[PDB]
């Protein structure tokens, strides 16, 4: 039950998450086209 | 205007689209969701 | 003795796994080649 185990799984998901966005900026993909249609 | 330049930046851009597909399967993150509302 | 430490640890193995999974893919490389010989 250690209150920072979660702390690196969201470090982990954030690293994850910078890399997507860099990631989807070189293939010039919009993640968010779909919610500016919706 | 080497018809073969095209093609490894296409090679370029699926290997960053597989690697993106993966990185967004870990973080649980649809790339459609938008799509799906809209 | 958290048995979920274990669980994020098998999630990046899993990450990292899926990664070396496309990476060689783009590589045309077999990981197998080696034991289909065997």
């Amino acid at each position: 039950d250690s209150a920072a185990l979660d702390a690196l799984t969201a470090e982990n998901k954030k690293l994850a998450k910078q890399q997507l966005e860099v990631l989807a900026r070189y293939l010039q993909v919009d993640l968010n086209k779909g919610a500016k249609s919706f």
